[PDB]
């Protein structure tokens, strides 16, 4: 089926191919250090590049041939990250849609499944481009100074005359049941099923790290409960970034004349999210609910875990998968398709689908899942010149990379004895100080120097 076909694409050594305009070198520095830093192999190109061009054509022709050249050598990119708006990145009309998408740069062959997880980084000039880098250092440092937030939701059902009652009570009531709740660490989830929504926003500016709407969108606003691009410009959540989805119409149509409510949302300073996913045309009532619940679900029923198939809410809880914010967007994907290939009521296909939703912002962060944990490793005191690799304590399946100057020179996974190999791809020639980044799904990071 297609779980077993179109499985979660992220992979290690990490490595990330970026496509960016060429007004934002300078802002990206700080972001690609750090992408560097925990442990990502960095491919970067700008649009003033002749070999990458300023044209949709062009722009296409390049990424698909450096994910090619990337697989032949068994080193395939795992993300494709987008860096501007559509004056710089056009994206195309969706075949299915009629809407931008950039589905294209991911879908290197025949079929409509990417190739690559991609997500949109959309500016409209350096500062707002920092806006978002800032907001995306702060979450995966873990700087913030109230990590409390993190173990707070907010979930809404927005209204519709019909299919409040038929679909959106249901998948919120699914999540909650399952996921957003006491058990998985959540002390606060804040839901709105039904009207009065009074006061429903305010959790935004009080802290939350999700935040889920599903029923009427527009392109600058969630509808009913409304909330405007305005409204997302007077957010206060300085320090408590999150992750939003808006399984919506149109939020996320990032070539609107006006910046779309996805766009707002990341690009807002010291406030709103890091990332968004949301639906550049039409989303549908039917594939939505499959999208977060998983293919099987009915109809005004309250759906079960064992009654469904792996939805997006499903995939992103799995602790071994599904960890990243590109993937909780695909497992919804693949649920909509999913719910097609086996003959459930689907009300426009999955071909719309893959080229309906996006991410804005960045897409290759992990999200926490409540209160983060804390990792357990050893370092040791140095490290001896001219190694093939080091051998690093930490939690088995810990990422472990070692760089320097915002170049990475080596990583590994912590095996099941908790034990990184990390196979160095540039040997330490010269003495100094260098930076040694652990991650883990759902865990604090560890940050750390080491003398040479
Ligand atoms: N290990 C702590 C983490 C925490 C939750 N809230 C604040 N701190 C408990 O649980
Ligand atoms: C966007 C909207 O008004 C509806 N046409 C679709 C909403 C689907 C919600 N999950
Ligand atoms: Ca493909
Ligand atoms: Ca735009
Ligand atoms: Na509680
Ligand atoms: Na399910
Ligand atoms: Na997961
Ligand atoms: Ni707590």
């Amino acid at each position: 089926d297609v779980y077993t076909d179109h499985g979660d694409l992220y992979n290690t050594p990490v490595r990330m191919l970026v496509v960016a305009g060429a007004k934002f070198k300078e802002a990206l520095k700080p972001w690609l250090t750090w992408k560097a830093q925990k442990g990502f192999y960095l491919d970067v190109h700008y649009t003033d590049e002749a070999e990458v061009g300023t044209t949709n054509a062009s722009i296409k022709a390049f990424i698909h041939k450096k994910y090619n050249d990337g697989l032949a050598a068994s080193a395939a990119p795992v993300f494709l990250a987008l860096v501007g708006d559509t004056d710089v990145i056009s994206g195309e009309k969706g075949k299915k849609t009629k809407k931008v998408t950039d589905l294209y740069y991911s879908a290197v062959d025949g079929d409509y499944f990417p190739e690559m997880y991609t997500f949109r980084m959309s500016a409209s000039s350096p500062e707002e481009l920092t806006n978002i880098i800032d907001k995306v250092l702060m979450y995966e440092k873990a700087t913030m100074p109230d990590k409390s937030y993190l173990e707070k939701v907010l979930l809404i059902a927005g209204a519709d005359y019909s299919w409040n009652s038929q679909v959106g009570q249901p998948t919120i009531k699914y999540g909650m049941q399952y996921y957003y709740n006491q058990e998985h660490g959540y002390t606060d989830v804040y839901n709105y099923l039904k009207a009065p929504y009074t006061g429903c926003y305010s959790h935004l500016n009080t802290g939350v790290s999700f935040a889920n709407y599903t029923a009427h969108g527009s392109e600058t606003a969630w509808a009913d409960p409304l909330l405007t691009t305005s409204q997302l410009k007077a957010l206060t959540n300085k320090d408590k970034y999150f992750l939003a989805i808006g399984n919506c119409c149109i939020t996320a149509q990032f070539d609107y004349v006006q910046p779309c409510f996805g766009e707002v949302i990341t690009r807002v300073k010291e406030k709103g999210a890091y990332a968004y996913i949301g639906s550049s045309p039409n989303s549908y009532w039917g594939e939505d609910y499959y999208w977060s619940v998983g293919a099987n679900a009915v109809f005004g029923v309250q759906p079960t875990f064992e009654g469904t198939s792996m939805g997006s809410y499903d995939a992103t809880f799995l602790e071994d998968s599904y960890n990243t914010v590109n993937s909780i967007m695909w497992a919804g994907n693949l649920a909509a398709t999913h719910a097609g290939n086996i003959g459930n009521i689907t009300h426009i296909g999955a071909h719309y689908y893959w080229e309906a939703y996006h991410v804005l912002g960045d897409g290759s962060v992990m999200p926490y899942r409540a209160m983060p944990k804390t990792n357990t490793y050893t370092l040791p005191a140095s490290l001896p010149q001219n190694q093939a690799s080091y051998s690093i304590q930490a939690s088995a399946g810990s990422y472990v990379a070692i760089s320097k100057d915002g170049v990475l020179y080596g990583t590994g996974v912590a095996n099941a004895s908790g034990v990184a190999t990390v196979s160095m791809t540039k040997q330490i020639t010269e003495n100094g100080n260098y930076d040694v980044v652990i991650t883990r799904s759902n865990y604090l990071p560890v940050i750390k120097q080491i003398q040479v």
